[PDB]
């Protein structure tokens, strides 16, 4: 869509809009199964059986790895969530009496299936990898006359045992982003269309696999019965297409002359925000967010939930509805942020700031303070000895003129080095240490 | 084990215990070798020389990669250290005159042998794969008459050195945690039984091999002397089977109508503890440690030594024993931990915060302040836009009354934004400020 | 070279010297290309059959992939940039008309060529891989008759396609490092030698291939007229050979008896740093550099352009010339800092604080305080419960005496608890505090 962004030197920030929401908000949990099988010497035999040692030794592996139920500026605000919980509950279920034998029984004649769980749970089930069925009609009558296309085919069908095994022992029994071992991109999307969500859903999975997988989880759960079973834990996007905003901020100080006479503040609510349920999703880690195109995908779990009145600091930081969260410092180093269309600069001191063009070089020199450039005949950004380069997406940029406001403060009284401030705690900060002089 | 959970209303935090210590405290240092080979055309013969010029590839490849020495809330009080000097500093005795030889001679009739090296260290040595062997007596009769079976047998035994190329490649000479292909599952466990290490520390890592690995290091050292030779870095665990437990700890305000004028405290000392010798070993990031049913795997390199009173500060924070570690701020935003046996839900403003049952929805409403659910019958919690599954282990939750001891201050002289502080400190401030007023 | 460290008493810091700098200033952009092919059964063809299926798989997957545009103590100091700005910007260049078919010609009679895009960017290209001439010349007089050779030779040519496409598939189409698979080593050695950079860069990177393999991005850019790109940003060393110094620190407390009594100041301004351009690149997150023996490898993305006079504070901590950042607080827990050639240890409380050797056990008990120890002699410190390995490379350590400065304060007066604090903050802070006393 039509990405805009707009520039607040009031504040040294900068807000990205026109993007839509993509937010896991639950999970939906599957069963994944391969069917095993209990079971001189020439050439091509020795390999049948080397292989088959392979085999064996991936099994008992996963059977010694399974002794154990699996378990795996704003960001310290956030709670702590358990992310594999849903599908440890549902693992722990798999151990029940002859609970596995339901799932044997339900992939019989089938390698899709829905089976309701002794404890309620409606899981799909499916049989990606038939074992059994190879090993016993095709190796079996050999071992109990070789030729080589069958140690190729072998190979070739008991090679995604070997790799799931290889995941599951480098990673505890538990994985993220789950691989195409796992699950392959066919698998998945057909995993996708007999999911119980929207024709919204499956489109929107369908079309971002790589992000499915990313917010998925493998957990290795049990063997037993022949039955080699692990889940996997797929997002469900609950709040979809709501419009999202980044923010971002940078450093704004005053710049006097006598080094170490000046005062900053920056706003610390910058990340990913989205509308949600009649509040606003912020994202504090916009590192936790995956961006595709004008589709941002977030995970609830990462988010706080804030009254949507916290927008209005982009517009009025002293807004009287939302008390605006700043951090205050006199640390007046310089650096830059590269926005979704253009560049914050916090220039301070004697450090070289420049913008650039490919092929004629320097086009701005900016001076003490916080400035923006778009991205708009800029393909560079310098700060000191970093070199930035902007992102080339298309989109207006609006330059919002204002005064930047830490010129509203006394030097004399500003209290610095706060950090999950805002700002009326430094407003009453201000206001004590007033009334002493 | 039997897990056991108190939530204390008091502090909004809560205590789990029941778990045993696994506490990585040193380091075994192994040498993993493999014996290399100094060395019209048929369809067969040409895949050969393929697979040949792949594996001089990975000889010169890891060569080139050899020409440098391999390197590598209360977080921030943690010391610094260098995971891999012990491995490094034996890697370096590699280097010296004949040093690779002893190796060489050691396992000349043996793959696992004890050698010692020049400066007094006593290693084990393991050789691998002895492709010395095989390339000179099956390959070289054929280059200096073809069959399709070697062409399948010698892909297999180059496979593991290309992989292990593969892995030294994209991680400068240093893996971790250590892959099957450094070490399988076999060769790791007997590698874990000759081990100098008691019967419960041989128990304990055969049990628990995916932890070991994690918790390992693999450095490429040396190619000399047609022997490829490669550090494996082995957890000692000095400190087993003594009590652990979590502490989770989440914000506690005041909850007044006025927005704004609430003020906020939270316990900052969470993490995973454990006794040991005579003192607690305290893990801040208790995302360092990892847990296999009742036993909790740590790196004591991730802890701080701490007197075994700070327990007190969960029966009494006020106790005089243990200056308690606490944050403030003004700060009062919603959210929740999940415990290992239920929930805290620290719930505030118009932020909807229930608990649910998978059968039967919303069972409690939470008002405002600081609370906690039990896992039994509860399935899910929610705080605003995010869902919470909680954890469905068996374990019984105690709930301990005590009223917030947020109340005990007055808004107007508390000392709000302050991390790094502690009870005491927060008085001192408090009757410093009063002494004014 | 010659490394070599100096420990300051007074700070309970250390600076270690003699490295040498390579500094990522740039990107270089390279296109990747793969040649695609548009397309009773024998056990032999039923494997090809089944090999061609992966393929195309695997072309329609990366297909699916690419519907989105690609994207992915003083650290909060630091700018925020864009890493794949410059790659994206490339690709998205890729996308143009016939601006595929530029490159599809160039590289039609050789592997490695340079093109001038339509917007001015003189990329290299390299066709690693023609798989249109082989399916269509050996495979497809088949299927429009097989032996085992191709079926092998297939699988071997094809197996390159299956991995990047599956990681591409856990990566969002943005990987980092960038594997063997993506660029061989003998791929990246030639197309850094044909890369327009100094001799001096080329030896650099060629001697460094792991190091730069970890400092590339591989962005999946285009599947179009049967040619597969995918962007390698390679790393430009711009500053080389420069002076760099690591700078540990760690806490210094008073010793005082009674407990929480004693104040604490630790120097944040650890890091490394590095001459460049008249200035200081001072990188607060040592995690970032990656040391090759005397070599640093940093990105100067993540670091800040300070003064050279930053340097004086270790010599002179109260310099009059540069304001040097220290945090406070009272907690004086016990750690160690292990360095380049020795080790901080910072003892406070009742900690057991010693330093040993391999053969003779304890030969230092440290006292309570901040002191230091060389690695001549030493092989491991303990901390309370945390043994620590000292680095074993060789240099000589200087101690340089001096009294701690934290003596230099009035516990009364002491400003704790203030994190983004200098030398000069603190006695202004003192000086009001005292003007009311
Ligand atoms: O380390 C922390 N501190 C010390 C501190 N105090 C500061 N003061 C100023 Cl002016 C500027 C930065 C400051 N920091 C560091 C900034 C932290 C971050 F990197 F996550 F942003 C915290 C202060 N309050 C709230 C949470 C805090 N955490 C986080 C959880 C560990
Ligand atoms: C509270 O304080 C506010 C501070 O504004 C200005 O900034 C500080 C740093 C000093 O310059 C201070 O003297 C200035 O007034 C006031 O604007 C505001 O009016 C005060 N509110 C009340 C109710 O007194
Ligand atoms: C030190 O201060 C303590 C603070 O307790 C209470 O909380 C603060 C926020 C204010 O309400 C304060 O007026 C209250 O007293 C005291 O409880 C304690 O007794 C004081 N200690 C001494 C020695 O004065
Ligand atoms: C500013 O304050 C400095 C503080 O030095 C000492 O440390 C503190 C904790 C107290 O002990 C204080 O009384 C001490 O003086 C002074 O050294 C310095 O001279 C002061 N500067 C001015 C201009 O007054
Ligand atoms: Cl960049
Ligand atoms: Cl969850
Ligand atoms: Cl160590």
């Amino acid at each position: 869509q039509n990405i805009t962004e707009e520039f607040y030197q009031s504040t040294c920030s900068a807000v990205s809009k026109g993007y839509l929401s993509a937010l896991r908000t639950g999970w939906y949990t599957s069963v994944i199964t391969i069917e095993l099988s209990n079971i001189g010497t020439d050439a091509k035999v020795k390999l049948i059986k080397q292989e088959l040692d392979k085999y064996k030794n991936a099994v008992t592996e996963l059977q010694l790895l399974m002794q154990s139920t699996p378990a795996t500026f704003l960001g310290f605000l956030l709670g702590v969530g358990s992310a594999i919980a849903s599908g440890v509950a549902v693992c722990k279920v798999l151990h029940l009496e002859g609970e596995v034998n339901k799932i044997k029984s339900a992939l019989l004649s089938t390698n899709k299936a829905v089976v309701s769980l002794s404890n309620g749970v409606s899981v799909l089930t499916f049989k990606v990898l038939d074992l059994k069925n190879y090993i016993d009609k095709q190796l079996l009558p050999i071992l109990n006359i070789s030729n080589i296309e069958t140690v190729i085919e072998f190979q070739q069908k008991n090679n995604r045992l070997l790799e799931i095994t290889r995941e599951f022992s480098v990673n505890a029994g538990v994985t993220t982003p789950v691989s195409t071992y796992m699950l392959t991109n066919s698998e998945l999307l057909s995993l996708i269309n007999d999911m119980p969500i929207t024709n919204d859903q499956k489109k929107l999975m369908s079309n971002n696999v790589q992000i499915v997988r990313q917010q998925s989880y493998s957990i290795m759960c049990i063997i037993k019965e022949e039955v080699l079973a692990y889940v996997v834990q797929l997002p469900l996007y609950g709040v979809i297409d709501t419009p999202c905003w980044k923010l971002h901020t940078s450093p704004l100080c005053t710049t006097n002359t006598k080094e170490g006479s000046n005062i900053c503040l920056t706003r610390t609510d910058r990340g990913w925000y989205c509308d949600n349920a009649g509040s606003v999703s912020f994202f504090p880690q916009a590192e936790t967010c995956k961006v595709q195109s004008n589709r941002v995908f977030c995970d609830t779990m990462n988010s706080l939930t804030l009254p949507s009145e916290v927008n209005l600091c982009n517009v009025d930081i002293f807004n009287p509805k939302y008390d605006c969260k700043i951090m205050t410092s006199k640390t007046d180093v310089s650096s830059s942020v590269i926005t979704s269309l253009g560049a914050i600069v916090s220039c301070y001191g004697k450090t070289k700031c420049t913008a650039s063009n490919k092929n004629r070089g320097i086009i701005k020199t900016f001076s003490n303070g916080c400035d923006y450039v778009s991205n708009k005949g800029v393909d560079t950004v310098s700060v000191g000895n970093t070199l930035y380069y902007v992102n080339k997406q298309e989109g207006k940029s609006l330059y919002v003129k204002g005064e930047p406001i830490i010129n509203f403060y006394d030097p004399l009284v500003f209290p610095s080095d706060e950090f999950d401030a805002s700002i009326s705690q430094v407003n009453e900060k201000i206001n004590q240490s007033l009334a002493f002089i």
